[PDB]
């Protein structure tokens, strides 16, 4: 079916009218639009592309960290077994570290390098390639004049604005509410994957050259799951590349697209992708989350997943939704729902077990709380912990106040005699805050 290559959702900018005409925003965030292209974004805003060259990078901090992947330099569109026989999911990948310094070094030699073969004149096997990946953009003062230079977008697309609920988390999730660069050569693959908790990503080219994007919508993520477990693969921790033509036999539509320098990709909420380079680029990249309810369904479903699969979520969402309550007003009706539905299966969970250690004899201590003191996860198991936080008795004697799950407090103490428990709200305050969050009218 032509329907199983359908055309790129694209919006063509050219002045910054264009790029703060509010339906810009609306369109982006439609869950009808798996992907949205913002062509000539930068150019539209006057964006200086230049502070994000590897030669301004070299300049600005030569020995900050790249984290490495060495992979194979496979042809088009398609991915081989090592030895040429046949297409297969899985990617060879490895891990090390260099600096931005050592690694443009390679970016630059591997040009010269193929004007030169492109002046010799004259199935694999295939050769290695190094693509520099997950560079930390973190620090304002590291970064200052680049960072700054991402506050001329408009609000949407920004790392930081009022409508953000990655800004609301309150604390720094690296990568996420963070910027990210990415520096390439061709053949510089990103395997197949959706974002952490579902969460939307901004990617800009920085060019010279360009990147080829991979797109398959969110309700079709069950179909590659299961492709992953039928290959003998983890869909959420192994490196995969799909076979075209597998997903064309199950009737799994597949949106491709060039990403040219300037231009913005938009990857709305689960959208599962998959990227590699034409030419040789730099880009970069950070997380959104839209106040849709949308967004808050897919964020919630993926962490309840994540459990299931014993894998970290880097949102915290039970932190994220007090602040919610806390903080925003709700207007839309279905999101507002959502949220008052999940407050209350916390609020009864938290009253349970509260009701059972105290049955049961054990002191509940007053802890409180520092404010913007990030959420907590379980030292053993990493799962979020929320307000009761089991901590041992000698790790609570030297005030170090390692955390850790309910359940894996008792797996090692089976009356809980090692753990002491501390509290770090209380039960009238989080009540009124659910009884105080009430549906706000808007007239939109
Ligand atoms: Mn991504
Ligand atoms: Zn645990």
């Amino acid at each position: 079916k032509d329907k199983l290559n359908p055309p790129t959702p694209s919006i063509y900018l050219e002045n910054k009218r264009d790029a703060f005409f509010p339906p810009l925003h609306q369109f982006c965030t439609n869950p009808k639009n798996p992907v949205t292209v913002i062509r000539g974004l930068a150019g539209a805003l006057k964006l200086d592309l230049g502070l994000f060259s590897t030669k301004t990078l070299v300049e600005a901090n030569n020995e900050h960290m790249v984290e490495v992947r060495t992979q194979l330099l496979q042809p088009a569109d398609e991915n081989w077994d090592p030895t040429g026989t046949k297409k297969i999911w899985r990617c060879e990948s490895n891990r090390s570290h260099t600096t931005i310094a050592k690694y443009a070094q390679y970016q630059a030699s591997s040009f010269q390098e193929s004007l030169r073969e492109e002046n010799e004149k004259r199935k694999g096997p295939f050769k290695t390639i190094k693509f520099g990946t997950n560079i930390d953009l973190s620090d304002n003062k590291k970064w200052k004049l680049q960072l700054h230079e991402l506050t001329k977008l408009p609000a949407f697309a920004r790392v930081v604005s009022a409508g953000n609920l990655l800004t609301h988390v309150g604390h720094t999730i690296l990568g996420m509410n963070t910027v990210q660069l990415y520096m390439k050569v061709p053949g510089s693959r990103t395997p197949g994957h959706q974002e952490n908790n579902n969460f939307c990503s901004v990617n800009i080219n920085i060019g010279p050259g360009d990147c080829e994007w991979f797109v398959v919508p969110e309700d079709y993520w069950g179909v590659l799951n299961d492709f992953c477990e039928k290959n003998n693969l983890n869909f959420l921790m192994s490196s995969w590349w799909p076979n075209l033509e597998d997903l064309y036999e199950a009737n799994v539509p597949v949106y491709r697209f060039i990403q040219r320098p300037g231009d913005l990709v938009w990857i709305n909420a689960g959208t599962v992708h998959w990227v590699q380079a034409v030419g040789w680029c730099n880009n970069i990249a950070w997380n959104v989350g839209p106040l849709t309810a949308c967004q808050y369904k897919l964020a919630v479903e993926r962490y309840e997943w994540n459990k299931l699969k014993s894998v970290k979520s880097p949102v915290p969402m039970v932190h994220l939704s007090w602040n919610m309550a806390r903080n925003i007003k709700v207007s839309d009706p279905k999101l507002f729902e959502m949220i008052k539905y999940c407050l209350l299966k916390i609020l009864k969970q938290y009253q349970t077990l509260r009701e059972a250690l105290v049955a049961a004899g054990k002191e509940v201590i007053w802890h409180g709380r520092t404010n913007d003191e990030p959420a907590h996860y379980c030292s053993i198991c990493e799962v979020e912990v929320f307000n009761l936080l089991f901590v041992t008795n000698e790790s609570n004697t030297q005030k170090t106040y390692i955390v850790h799950c309910h359940d894996c407090a008792r797996k090692t103490s089976k009356s809980l005699e090692n753990f002491v428990v501390l509290e770090q709200y209380k039960m009238e305050d989080l009540i009124q805050v659910y009884d105080q969050f009430t549906l706000a009218l808007s007239l939109s």
